[PDB]
């Protein structure tokens, strides 16, 4: 897999060189290139943003700049990913489907986002996805791209979770549930399913 | 605000020194300390994990190690945050509520997670939250802690979003909607509300 991340904060993608994503890169399973968007600006101040049409707070990322960068990096085979709070929710099923892609391109936005026409134009020659990682506001798309890349890479390198325990058997007056010490696989699997189900009912009823 | 992050991958929290979170730290609004969990291990291999009780794939993070670190870092005023796929969903409302906290402690887990008793014990003297950032599997909690910290810090430093546009008026045969060039605030606000509503119905009907 080839991954290209376009941003004005290249340093923010450095966690990808570490741990599991770093091993996937080093071993040759993933080619990861991080690009500073300012390398496609032709002005003296290297401007990437400009004032919104119709007014409003904040700035908008210029389409010509984004368009130039995407022209050089993408192909018709590219899956262009635009992290945004306006997108569809990223899920494990999305991570799973993205492991079948040959070339992922993450267009990380800053300010109030990227000019909508960058996406309309890109969609003329490639598949484009506007994706959110969850119902919260981030200052930019880089940390969301780390999350999305890590989820994909962990699958490449290969109900709510119940409680887990390890040694000691007793710690600060807290005992590991006796069932885990029973030596009975079937009783353990049934107990793990029940506790996983109770946690799901309590914390995520939408998952049941 | 004081933020303490406990992890075996301290380098993975480096994006927090950059951009908006870095400015919140530098200006004195946030004290951020990142701690290597291995500094609380007393063995020759600096082990933090051990085999699960009742078997299963993967390893579990030792409670004594975690307990020692939390004993030194936390107080009764601490809000202890444990990032986990078994937790409640992190949302903007959660980010907003956390801006009222004096001391946040993020216990970042690796392997199959942290011994459940670390949380039961911590809850004897402090408020504890088990929090997930979304319905996907990450290799660890560090990238989720960056996401959660960035959301909180962006609020400290201070329906789905519709499309945004900037100069030029026409780009690659794509025109900025005429309404944005009308000079009529009320027509613009009504159009932005309608497009925001149509996007929400299409991409996130659960939000309506
Ligand atoms: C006026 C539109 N918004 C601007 C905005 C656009 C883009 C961002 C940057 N976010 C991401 O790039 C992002 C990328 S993926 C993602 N997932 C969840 N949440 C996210 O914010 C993101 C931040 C603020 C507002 C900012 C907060 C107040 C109301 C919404
Ligand atoms: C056997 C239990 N799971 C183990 C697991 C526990 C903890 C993690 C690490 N994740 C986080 O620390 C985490 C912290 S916050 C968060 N939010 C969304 N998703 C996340 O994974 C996380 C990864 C795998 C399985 C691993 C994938 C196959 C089924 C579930």
């Amino acid at each position: 897999m080839r991954i290209d991340i376009v941003t004005i904060f290249p340093a923010c993608l450095d966690p990808l060189r570490q741990s599991l994503p770093g091993k996937a890169i080093e071993s040759g399973l993933v080619d990861l290139n991080v690009h500073d968007l300012r390398r496609w600006t032709h002005d003296v101040h290297h401007s990437v943003d400009d004032a919104p049409y119709g007014g409003g707070p904040g700035m908008v990322m210029k389409a010509p700049v984004w368009g130039e960068a995407l022209d050089e990096i993408c192909s018709s085979e590219t899956l262009l990913i635009v992290p945004t709070p306006a997108g569809v929710l990223f899920t494990q099923a999305t991570a799973q489907r993205w492991t079948t892609e040959s070339h992922l391109v993450f267009a990380c936005g800053r300010y109030e986002g990227i000019d909508q026409r960058v996406v309309q134009d890109a969609a003329r020659r490639m598949r484009v996805e506007e994706v959110s990682i969850g119902d919260y506001v981030l200052p930019g798309g880089e940390s969301a791209a780390v999350v999305m890349v890590e989820a994909v890479l962990r699958l490449l390198a290969g109900l709510l979770e119940g409680p887990s325990y390890t040694r000691p058997a007793s710690w600060r007056g807290l005992d590991v549930p006796e069932v885990l010490l029973s030596g009975d696989h079937a009783r353990i699997a049934a107990w793990r399913r029940e506790v996983s189900l109770q946690r799901t009912r309590e914390r995520r009823p939408d998952l049941s």
